[PDB]
């Protein structure tokens, strides 16, 4: 059940303004692993958008995708900070990439999304 921890190794800058599939190349240490452990967190305050953003996180091997999701629910105008996170395992596939896609772009205003690889085996 054990694995090699990478601490909070950022995977990259997450765009808040697109619903396109965002690609991140894995750090080289993880490129020989069989599985990767990732941590995705988000927060939204007085947002510029409203509605559910199911953020899709996945690796792929050919046509096969290995998908996880995280809810971000911006609500424009609110005077509070909402926040969510999840940490989950994905197969480390031959293209050495991991993907993130917003289903609704939450906007940059008063919001954030941070994406890390925290381990591998
Ligand atoms: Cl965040
Ligand atoms: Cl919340
Ligand atoms: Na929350």
């Amino acid at each position: 059940a054990t694995w090699t921890s990478l601490g909070l190794t950022s995977l990259g800058a997450v765009s808040m303004t697109t619903t396109t599939e965002q690609s991140f190349t894995l750090p080289v240490a993880a490129q020989t692993a069989s599985q990767i452990l990732v941590y995705l967190r988000c927060h939204s305050g007085n947002a510029s958008t409203t509605g559910a953003d199911d953020i899709r996180i996945y690796t792929k091997e050919g046509a096969a995708t290995y998908d996880h999701y995280l809810l971000m629910f911006p609500y424009a105008g609110q005077g509070a900070v909402g926040y969510n996170s999840d940490s989950f395992w994905l197969p480390k596939t031959s293209d050495n990439k991991i993907y993130l896609a917003h289903s609704m772009a939450p906007g940059s205003a008063n919001s954030g999304c941070n994406f890390y690889i925290t381990g591998y085996k």
